[PDB]
């Protein structure tokens, strides 16, 4: 076939059962995850792909730097519960892996700061029991198919994107053959 096992996709042994239908795992300590977002725009270009209102869910995971990789999951959860997710992926992605200036939770609140929220807002998120439950979210998804790699991609808790297995001679190559890939998994 022209799509295959293997190829631009794998199967999972075990599905997961009312999984997020489009569900993307990054770290902002991951290299490939800041081009995903800064060089090729993944997540812009698959949602273009794939009928208006699909659920498409981007959580963070720990197991990349230690304590700061637990604090930046809490941060993305916070980012999650304001909604502000499009103001500081960017910024964490450069303090982390362009200037090196995130070394702290503290430098994590400042770039939250800098991006407009205001202190009492961004600590007050940090320090809510809404939060915790979203570091749990986010961790019980991950745990759900023991995720050791970002970026990840997984359709209807049955698919993984297999991007090894793509074209990379062409940027825009690789995200049309990645898009056009969730777009075939979302589809069976
Ligand atoms: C999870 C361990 C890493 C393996 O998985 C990959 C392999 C290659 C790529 C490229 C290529 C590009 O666009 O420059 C972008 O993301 C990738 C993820």
């Amino acid at each position: 076939a022209q799509y295959e096992d293997g190829k631009q996709y794998t199967t999972l042994e075990k599905p997961v059962a009312g999984a997020p239908q489009v569900l993307e795992f990054f770290s902002f300590f991951c290299p490939h995850c800041y081009q995903f977002e800064e060089v090729l725009h993944i997540s812009d270009n698959v949602k273009k792909k794939l009928p208006e209102g699909v659920k498409m869910t981007k959580y963070h995971v720990n197991f990349m730097g230690g304590d700061l990789g637990k604090d930046l999951t809490q941060a993305w959860a916070v980012a999650m519960a304001l909604g502000v997710e499009d103001k500081v992926t960017v910024p964490l992605f450069e303090g982390v892996q362009k200037t090196q200036t995130i070394r702290s939770a503290s430098d994590i609140r400042d770039v939250f700061i800098n991006a407009g929220i205001k202190g009492e807002e961004y600590d007050a998120a940090w320090n809510s029991f809404v939060v915790k439950s979203l570091v749990a979210q986010q961790e019980k998804a991950a745990a759900d198919v023991q995720l050791r790699g970002v970026p990840a991609m997984f359709v209807n808790g049955k698919y993984q994107l297999n991007p090894q297995g793509m074209d990379t001679s062409n940027m825009d190559v690789f995200v049309q053959q990645y898009a056009d890939t969730v777009k075939y998994l979302s589809e069976k």
